[PDB]
């Protein structure tokens, strides 16, 4: 996947507090991630794609192939094991730790990167536009 590629900054979010509650993130990193606005900024080397979040709160970075299970160390410090995969043009990453699992869609809309994060009941959708 590579129309993923360039540089991503967040320009709206709904429901992503009780999206970040719901995944049992504490109040205090609820409070500082919830306001942050993050660069998100993705490349492709090969069969490694690399996505990196940049912001005052936190900065993260995964690097992976697609389908290979992967250690990941979240914003929110819980340690999951992470499987993103290429679905009809949509990047489904996985996390899966202790029994639960949360899902996270990046797709490409006119030239927006939506993403949907789903945990349980609750689903929080985020908007980046390029910088
Ligand atoms: O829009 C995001 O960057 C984002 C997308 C999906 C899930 C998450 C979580 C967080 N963010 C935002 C984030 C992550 C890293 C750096 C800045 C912002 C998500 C914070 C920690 C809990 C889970």
């Amino acid at each position: 996947c590579d129309a993923f590629v360039g540089t991503w900054k967040l320009v709206s979010s709904e429901n992503f507090d009780d999206y970040m509650k719901e995944v049992g993130v504490g109040f205090a990193t609820r409070k500082v991630a919830g306001m942050a606005k993050p660069n998100m900024i993705i490349s492709v080397n090969g069969d490694v794609i690399t996505i990196k979040s940049e912001s005052t709160f936190k900065n993260t970075e995964i690097s992976f192939i697609l389908g290979q299970e992967f250690d990941e160390v979240t914003a929110d410090d819980r340690k999951v094991k992470s499987t993103i995969t290429l679905d009809g043009g949509v990047l489904v990453h996985v996390q899966k730790w202790d029994g639960k699992s949360t899902t996270i869609k990046r797709k490409r809309e006119d030239d927006k990167l939506v993403v949907e994060c789903v945990m349980k009941g609750v689903t929080s959708t985020r908007v980046y536009e390029r910088a």
